[PDB]
C-alpha cells in the first residue's frame, strides 16, 4: 500500500517479525488483522500448534513501527512477543579491502543468488573494519557462497585478499538472562547470599581473582603474539610467492 | 522503565540551513511531550530526548528519509557502554545492572545469551555518560569485582561502536590512489597456478593455522585458569599465619 516504494528490494528478511505466545485458536485472519494497519501483509507462516508465527511487511520500517507499538500487547490473556526475525540466509565476510563499499560487496555476492543488502561493518570514525555482512534471499545462493568462497579464492579488489566467509553469529542482546529464568537455578540462592562487592587485600577471593587476572592478562598477550607471529608469516609468504611468480619481472616461463 | 534516557534520543541530520527550534519540535509533536533538544546549526544536525524506546523508534522509522524542505532527513539513535566477561551463569540481567549501579546511572545492562537462552558469558552495561563509564572501567581494571559468592572477577572492557546499518556506501569512499589501485581490477574466483590464487591458498592456510593457534592458547589458559581454585585452597595463608 506504501505510495513510494521504500527501496529497489520490500518483503525482505530484515522485514520479517517473530510473533510469540499467539492464542491456541488463533486463525491466519485474526493474525493478519493483527498486522492490518502495517500496509499490505507479505508471506505469513503460523505454528499454530506451538503458538508463534512469522510475518514479512514491506518496508524495515513498517517492521520496526509494527513491532514498537505491537510487543507486550495483549490478546486472549496472552501478551504478544514480538521480536524481529534471526536472519536464515545472512553470512559474515572478513579480511575485506578498506576500499571495499557496500555496493561492491553487494554487487560480488550478486553471482551466487538473489541478494537482499550487503553491509561493510565501519568503526566510529566510518572506517571499515575488515568485516561485513551479506544477506542473500534464499538458504542455496548463501550455501552457495559460502561452499564456493570456501573451497575458491574469491577477491574484490586489485590486492590478493581472499574473502572469508563465516555463519553470521546471531546472539541474543536484547532480552539477555532475566532473574526469572537465573532464579530457577538451586545454588542461585547460595550465589547471591554475596553482594557485588570490591574484594580486599588478605582475602581467599582477591588472592584468588589477582591470580587469575594475571592468567587472563597472559591469555591476552599470548594471543597478541600469535597474531603478530602469523602477520611476519603472511608477510614472508607475500614475498616469497611474488619471487616465485617473479612479480615485478618479465619471464617467458 | 525509565523516560527520556539516553537510549530514547535521536539524531536527526540533513535539517534546513534555516532549521528553527520550534520547527523542529513540531516534527517530533506526534511522539508526545518533546524532552531536551538541541540543534548544532553549524553543522545541519539536532538532538531530541522522547518519553520511551517505542515512541523513539516509531519516530525514527516514521521520519528517516522523509524530505523537509529540499533534503531527505536523516534520522538515527544517538551514540558509554562496557563489555563485561567472566560472568557466572548465574548472572542475570538485572544482577548487572544492580551491581553497575553504584559507578552511576545505567542506561542498559543484559546478559548476552544464545538461542537457547543460556548465558554466553559476557554482557553489556550501558551508562548514562562517558565519564561514568570510564569510573566504573578504571574501578574494575584496577580492583576485583565479584558480582556473587563464588569468586570470578568480573572482565570490563570499553564496547567498541559499530556500525552495521549505514556502513561504508561507496558515494563515502575518499577516491584518492589507493581507492583507484584498488577497484582498478574487478570481484573474480581466482585461477589454480596464479600468483593471486596460489598465495591466497596458503594465506587460508595461515589464516587457518593462526586460528587453530590462538584456540591453543585459549585451551592452554583453560587448564591454567581450573587448576588455580585447588593450587589456591591448598596454598592460601593468611598475612599473620607464618610471623616472627
Ligand atoms: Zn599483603
Ligand atoms: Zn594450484
Amino acid at each position: 500500500s506504501l505510495l513510494r516504494r521504500p527501496g529497489e528490494k520490500t518483503y525482505t528478511q530484515r522485514c520479517r517479525l517473530f510473533v510469540g505466545n499467539l492464542p491456541a485458536d488463533i486463525t491466519e485472519d485474526e493474525f493478519k488483522r493483527l498486522f492490518a494497519k502495517y500496509g499490505e501483509p507479505g508471506e505469513v507462516f503460523i505454528n499454530k500448534g506451538k503458538g508463534f508465527g512469522f510475518i514479512k511487511l514491506e518496508s524495515r520500517a513498517l517492521a520496526e513501527i509494527a513491532k514498537a507499538e505491537l510487543d507486550d500487547t495483549p490478546m486472549r490473556g496472552r501478551q504478544l512477543r514480538v521480536r524481529f526475525a534471526t536472519h536464515a540466509a545472512a553470512l559474515s565476510v572478513r579480511n575485506l579491502s578498506p576500499y571495499v563499499s557496500n555496493e561492491l560487496l553487494e554487487e560480488a555476492f550478486s553471482q551466487f543468488g538473489p541478494i537482499e543488502r550487503a553491509v561493510v561493518i565501519v568503526d566510529d570514525r566510518g572506517r571499515s573494519t575488515g568485516k561485513g555482512i551479506v544477506e542473500f534471499a534464499s538458504k542455496p545462493a548463501a550455501r552457495k557462497a559460502f561452499e564456493r568462497c570456501s573451497e575458491g579464492v574469491f577477491l574484490l579488489t586489485t590486492t590478493p585478499r581472499p574473502v572469508i566467509v563465516e555463519p553470521l553469529e546471531q546472539l541474543d542482546d536484547e532480552d539477555g538472562l532475566p532473574e526469572k529464568l537465573a532464579q530457577k537455578n538451586p545454588m542461585y540462592q547460595k550465589e547471591r547470599e554475596t553482594p557485588p562487592r570490591f574484594a580486599q587485600h588478605g582475602t581467599f577471593e582477591y588472592e584468588y581473582s589477582q591470580r587469575w587476572k594475571s592468567l587472563d592478562e597472559m591469555e591476552k598477550q599470548q594471543r597478541e603474539q600469535v597474531e603478530k607471529n602469523m602477520k611476519d608469516a603472511k608477510d614472508k609468504l607475500e614475498s616469497e610467492m611474488e619471487d616465485a611468480y617473479h612479480e615485478h619481472q618479465a619471464n617467458i616461463l
